[PDB]
């Protein structure tokens, strides 16, 4: 019955995947045609296994409905764009918003505010239309927009997550000087454009 | 010259309009098949037309040789095929695609119902889309093919006796165009019956 | 426990899927550079489902195991090479089988003797090496050779397979209409190249 | 000429010998993931040579624009670049693939080991590989470029200077550079203590 409803989630929401991983890879490729850099690295796509979907409702004392979830989860939907330079990351953002069709629903910048443990992401939920067979669906995808620095952090730091207290030290030493090559590369970047 | 630029950027944004497309019709294949579980698609092919292929129709067509013109005159610039297994999964494809707001109907020739001399069979619609570049929006045309599987096996055949050679096979070509149509009607015969 | 070696099974015989698939493409592509004709016109790639590996062991009344499974089932990797002409079949086969590294395991040609209801495709299984990260596996892969023609064919048959013996009569008597189109077909393109 | 169409075959050829080596790489991958729980390989790029590229290369070594001497003295014209996700899993890489009875090796360059003035880091095999084609056997040389994904962005920043401006951003460079091996000998030192 509701899984159902479950199943119906798991299928618009990767469509929803399809038209964004189609906007942004226009971007990157548009402006790589006029400007002869590439800003997205890589991308990674992900639609929310059902019972960490389950597991997130439970934690958040919520019921365990698709329309409940499709309401208050807002990760469902994931898209992770891997950019090649810090200022990559704001680029991939500007030119995705001025999309009279994607609107904007939440924001939170873990670069400038960092995390405890130096994790560095910037997360965006935007809205996007969906034309299914019979209907419209605009639903949210959680953005993590980053670059390959912040990513091999959080891969190693990822894989720990009784473990984390050992290296919780030293990773956040990683992290800094991770930054701290990474602004040099761009600086660099930033002066041959 | 400025011009050949011009024909780049051409090959460029109707590219990016063939991604948006292809993206839009495998989403209503995959709803439609979640929905009534059949897959209206079998495959789908793509293609932008050759600059030296774009230049020859321009000249066959007594039109000028730039992007500008180019892009107001000819339609088929960025090209999808749309291969269906049956054939009411054509115009099934048809009305999904149109009733969505952003894409507009441009061009129809229907030579399902009104086939050619040779036997060609296939729906043709040009149809506008919007493509978000980084600092501009275009809205460009895409022409569909729209065909069944049988009428994609006929034509690929068609297709490689040109390129006075064509008088030859035109009465056994005709053949097989027409059974090819009746097969496929008993096989959607059978198909609406068991769904 | 068994599990464990049934998911081993998926991973190598997936593996062997790879193989092939690239062998076969380069076929493909390398014959159209000569010739200017493309004999595939598409693949599908399957393997076995576990709950079907296991009921296929039941009904030859085998242990369940993966070692037992490795050795009676040939068609736990399976593809599917659907031709443009009848002819592309034949022409397919021989390519694959000429290669050193190819070996020829089982053979049943349902063109030449269709079965009852009508079905046809060549039937070959083959042996092929998979290295893997610290051992080489030589394993089988079930090859559906077949036309479009068959292939729809096949498509609206088993899906049906009490409801078979109603259109029992008129598929074959599809059956029969596909193969004398596509023959037709042949002769003309036979006379083209 | 009859050249030209030599190159034509020598791209196709070359093209072909990229698929089973990205073949062989992706399933050496995979199977180290399956055994024990990590990922070896980041990504991989694949290219043939441009041929203006080829003929570039044979003229500034004195060569004969002919593809049979392309097929002998160029080793690069095909080109695969395995990014990886530490630094030992660059001679993982080049172990399990060499073991393989078919991968014969060819040509050796380890810039890990020795890295160049400007700070480059990369291990740069030659192999070569069996290709079956419709009616002959083929063994062709692919170039493999083996790298973490900081040499990787490394290599990136480099290549954008060139194209007397290399001068001024080398010392910065050589600093990038020594940093990104620093920072990847720790994630490295810190993803072994916990396999
Ligand atoms: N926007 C995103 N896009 C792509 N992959 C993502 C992603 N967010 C997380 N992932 C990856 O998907 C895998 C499974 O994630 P889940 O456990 O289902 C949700 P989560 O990562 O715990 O986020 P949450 O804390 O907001 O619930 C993780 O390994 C993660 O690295
Ligand atoms: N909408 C479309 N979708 C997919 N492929 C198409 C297509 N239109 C043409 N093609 C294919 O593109 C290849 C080269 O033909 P082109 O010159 O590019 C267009 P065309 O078919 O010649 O239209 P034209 O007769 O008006 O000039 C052919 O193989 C053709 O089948
Ligand atoms: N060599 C093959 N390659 C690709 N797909 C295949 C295939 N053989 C069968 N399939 C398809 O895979 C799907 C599941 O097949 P399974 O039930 O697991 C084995 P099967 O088709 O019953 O063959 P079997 O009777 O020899 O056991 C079917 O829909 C079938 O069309
Ligand atoms: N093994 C390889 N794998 C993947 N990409 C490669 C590669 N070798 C070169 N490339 C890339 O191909 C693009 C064009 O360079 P090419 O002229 O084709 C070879 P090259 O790097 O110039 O070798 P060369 O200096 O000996 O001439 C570059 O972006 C390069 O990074
Ligand atoms: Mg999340
Ligand atoms: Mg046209
Ligand atoms: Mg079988
Ligand atoms: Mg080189």
């Amino acid at each position: 019955d509701t899984l159902l409803g479950f199943v119906e989630l798991d299928h618009i929401y990767s469509s929803a995947l399809k038209e964004i991983s189609t906007k942004l890879s226009i971007l990157d490729d548009n402006f790589n045609h006029i400007y002869k850099h590439n800003p997205i690295h890589h991308m990674e796509r992900r639609v929310k296994e059902m019972r960490s979907l389950i597991e997130k409702l439970n934690r958040k004392g919520l019921q365990i409905s698709a329309e409940t979830a499709k309401e208050h989860i807002l990760d469902i939907a994931g898209i992770r764009v891997v950019c090649n330079y810090l200022d990559d990351i704001y680029l991939i953002e500007e030119m995705l918003l001025k999309q009279e069709d994607v609107q904007l629903i939440k924001r939170k910048d873990y670069i400038q505010h960092p995390k405890e443990n130096g994790y560095r992401s910037l997360h965006i939920v935007v809205s996007i239309p969906v034309f299914l067979a019979e209907r419209v669906e605009v639903l949210p995808v959680e953005i993590q927009i980053r670059t390959i620095g912040m990513d091999m952090w959080a891969s190693l730091e990822h894989k720990i997550r009784a473990e984390t207290e050992k290296y919780r030290d030293l990773l956040k030493e990683c992290a800094t000087e991770i930054t701290e090559v990474e602004d040099k590369l761009q600086q660099i970047h930033s002066e041959i454009t």
